[PDB]
């Protein structure tokens, strides 16, 4: 008895040739082009800490997650903010977002980062281990985010004694991003 290998998407760090595919995915996946424009600007200016792509058998980008640096109370503690996160509508419900976030966080830990923040629906991000940032006395700069701003430590004690304003790069101060 022979079983055909199951068809699956591979996840890896993005490379330059992926940019147009990432852009197309972001434009088609969100309600506005803000996410695509954000990623373009972060990459162009050197503030995209890490990006991971999920690709189909032909190498087409079908999923994406990115991370950029954030400071806390104006200091660099090796924290990052996760955004955006997208899976092509053709591949939704297959566990690819879960995998992208897990691998992202695992890679970040491997490379010495201490925590990851994100802004979004807690009904989604809590599934991946994120906790409400307000419970740890952490906030972002935007209004109406106390229920959506979240944090995932990468070390058990990473959040202890770390409080206040978590600042994203200024490229995030554009309108229409998910979670805002
Ligand atoms: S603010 C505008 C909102 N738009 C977007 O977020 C961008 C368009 N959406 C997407 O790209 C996808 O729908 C995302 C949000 C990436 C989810 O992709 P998938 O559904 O394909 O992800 P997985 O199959 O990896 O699922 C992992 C777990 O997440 C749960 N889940 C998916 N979507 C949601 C929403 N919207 N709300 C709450 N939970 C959600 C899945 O059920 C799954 O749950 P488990 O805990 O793994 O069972």
């Amino acid at each position: 008895h022979h079983t055909d290998p199951a068809l699956r998407a591979l996840i890896r760090v993005e490379i330059p040739i992926d940019a147009p595919g990432i852009d197309a995915l972001l434009r088609r996946s969100f309600e506005s082009d803000a996410e695509a424009k954000l990623v373009h600007d972060l990459r162009e200016d050197g503030f995209l800490t890490l990006g991971l792509v999920a690709t189909d058998d032909e190498g087409q980008v079908i999923g994406y997650v990115a991370f950029s640096p954030v400071d806390v109370q104006g200091e660099d503690l090796q924290w990052v903010g996760m955004a955006p996160l997208a899976v092509d509508e053709k591949y939704r419900g297959q566990g690819l977002a879960r995998q992208l976030v897990y691998e992202g966080l695992d890679s970040l830990n491997e490379f010495g980062y201490a925590a990851v923040v994100t802004l979004g629906d807690p009904a989604l991000y809590s599934r991946f281990g994120f906790e409400l940032a307000a419970h740890h006395d952490l906030r972002c700069r935007w209004p109406g985010t106390e229920s959506a701003f979240q944090v995932h430590r990468l070390a058990d004690d990473a959040l202890n004694g770390v409080t206040g304003l978590v600042e994203y790069h200024e490229h995030f101060n554009r309108f229409g991003l998910c979670g805002r």
